[PDB]
């Protein structure tokens, strides 16, 4: 019994801490390096946390349940418990196949143009809001990444090889350079890639989950993964052409600003690594480096 025990605590935390919650079957459906999401009597999700835990993202779909006027789903918070120690939001399962390439690449043209008008169409609504009631969830990306370089500075930069240095340093002036920060501020979901996009029977979008890391930032944040280009993602013309359908937005600054979050992201793994004090993304981070200088 190695996987039946997580699940049996995590049973038991949920029956003892929702009193009239019966859970009749549990499975891990997800999880990241510091959360685990449950599936319980096939109808609702649990995500959890040992926090830094859980009380944001539940003030945010409360203030989105109260505030969007759309058809798509997203998580509504029936069950939350939010401790120091402990965080467990519970919400029925929006039902639904996760968007992928794959998927993508069998679709019509017309189903994918659809596709991408619902994504548009969602992301012009949510970034209208008028954010007041959620004003406390702003999030400012540059002063956070120079706050995370002072921290740098304060434990591991010094041990750093110059490669790595200059890699930092490389980025540091370029964000100093950068325009991009300075546009349109909005309410974002934050981390809009299509891990996070459901679809219906239809192949329409049906709903949107994970909005952990929503706060009122730069327009351009939601687009970065839209615009990327990897095996996880459909791809820079998808972004480009939501992008289009959204309207209003300057699209070259949208890829700078995707392509300075994606130059900073072995940073962001090395700075995750000292602050939580996992040495294996602070290695992870650092050779990552060395892969980038290296490429042709
Ligand atoms: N079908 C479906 N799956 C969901 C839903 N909510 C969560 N999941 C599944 O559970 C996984 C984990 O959920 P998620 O909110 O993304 O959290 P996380 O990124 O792992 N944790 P955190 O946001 O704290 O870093 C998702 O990838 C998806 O597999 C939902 O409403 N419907
Ligand atoms: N899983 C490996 C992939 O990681 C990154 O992209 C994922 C991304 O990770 C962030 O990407 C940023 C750098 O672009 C960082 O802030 C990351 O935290 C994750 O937050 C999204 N929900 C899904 C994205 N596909 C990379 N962009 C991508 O190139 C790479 O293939
Ligand atoms: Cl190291
Ligand atoms: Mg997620
Ligand atoms: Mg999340």
């Amino acid at each position: 019994d190695d996987n039946a025990t997580n699940v049996k605590a995590m049973k038991y935390l949920i029956e003892h801490y929702f009193d009239n919650f019966k859970v009749d079957s549990i499975e891990i459906i997800g999880s990241g390096y510091d959360s685990v999401a449950y599936l319980v009597n096939n109808e609702y999700i649990f995500k959890t946390k040992f926090s830094k835990g859980y009380a944001k993202e539940k003030a945010i779909y409360n203030f989105l349940n109260t505030n969007l006027e759309t058809n798509v789903k997203i998580p509504n918070i029936e069950y939350s418990y939010i401790s120091d120690e402990l965080s467990i939001l519970g919400y029925k399962e929006i039902k639904g196949t996760f968007l992928t390439p794959e998927i993508y690449s069998t679709m019509s043209e017309e189903e994918q143009n659809l596709l991408k008008r619902d994504i548009a169409s969602f992301l012009r609504q949510m970034h209208g809001l008028d954010y007041t009631d959620i004003s406390e969830c702003t999030i400012d990306n540059k002063q956070n990444v120079l706050e995370e370089y002072i921290l740098l500075r304060e434990t591991i930069y010094n041990d750093l090889t110059d490669i790595e240095k200059d890699y930092i340093e490389s980025f540091m002036e370029r964000l100093n350079a950068t325009t991009v920060f300075e546009g349109k501020k909005c309410l974002c979901h934050n981390d809009f890639s299509c891990n996070h996009l459901l679809l219906d029977g239809n192949n329409r979008l049906t709903g949107i989950i994970d909005f952990g890391d929503s706060g009122i930032i730069d327009e351009y944040c939601d687009f970065i993964y839209l615009l990327e280009d990897s095996e996880e993602e459909i791809g820079t013309n998808f972004g480009e052409d939501i992008l289009r359908m959204y309207g209003n937005i300057d699209i070259e600054k949208a890829k700078e600003y995707q392509d300075i979050v994606e130059e900073y992201y072995p940073i962001e793994t090395i700075v995750y690594g000292i602050k939580n004090i996992k040495q294996e993304f602070i290695e992870n981070g650092r050779k990552e480096i060395y892969k980038r200088t290296y490429k042709d």
